């Protein structure tokens, strides 16, 4: 199956906490950006936590942006944002095609400092660790999972853990806002297994 490298992305919105020194203008985005659930959705707009999302969908478009200049093309990626017990944050799946081991870090890096730049008005996120790419152990090697990580892990989240998701997977578009899809998936992966 395809073979994805995973970055976990914390997401900064708190001024005082995460973005100290950041303008006006961050709040006034994060505050004005309405979002309405696609019509195939079954999702809980109630429990969506919008501001938040407003930064996470930013972060992911720009890191996969600058992911495919180094990949030479438009990478496949399952991303799914979520409400953690301490963050806001982003599973980044994003097929490993042109990109090597041992170079990834250096273009995490490189990624890292777009974010900052772009989203973050240059100012630092004060967040440990904010982006951090998987390894199989600490000090270990970059960890590399199959198209199978999304429905036996990712999929079966629910709200409000679960957030929002995007993919150009086309055997997942459905199940990113979809709990009866997640659901089904997550039944013949069990099946399969
Ligand atoms: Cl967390
Ligand atoms: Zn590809
Ligand atoms: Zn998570």
């Amino acid at each position: 199956m395809a073979t994805f490298y995973e970055v976990i992305v914390r997401v900064p919105f708190d001024v005082e906490e995460h973005l100290p020194g950041i303008s006006d203008s961050f709040v006034d985005w994060v505050t004005g950006q309405i979002w309405e659930l696609p019509p195939e959705s079954d999702l809980n707009l109630t429990l969506v936590e919008q501001p938040q999302l407003t930064v996470a969908d930013r972060i992911r478009r720009v890191f996969l942006y600058e992911w495919n200049k180094f990949s030479k093309q438009e990478s496949k990626f399952f991303v799914q944002f979520e409400k953690g017990s301490e963050y806001f944050h982003l599973h980044t799946l994003v097929e490993t095609s042109g990109i090597s081991s041992m170079v990834l870090g250096r273009y995490v890096s490189q990624i890292r400092a777009q974010l900052v730049k772009v989203v973050f008005q240059g100012i630092e996120p004060q967040i440990n660790d904010w982006v951090a790419i998987t390894k199989v152990k600490k000090g270990g090697a970059n960890k590399v999972v199959d198209s199978g990580y999304i429905p036996a892990y990712l999929l079966p989240k629910v709200q409000p853990e679960l957030q929002w998701a995007w993919t150009n997977l086309d055997e997942y578009k459905l199940a990113a806002l979809n709990l009866e899809e997640r659901k089904r998936l997550v039944a013949q992966f069990l099946a399969e297994s």
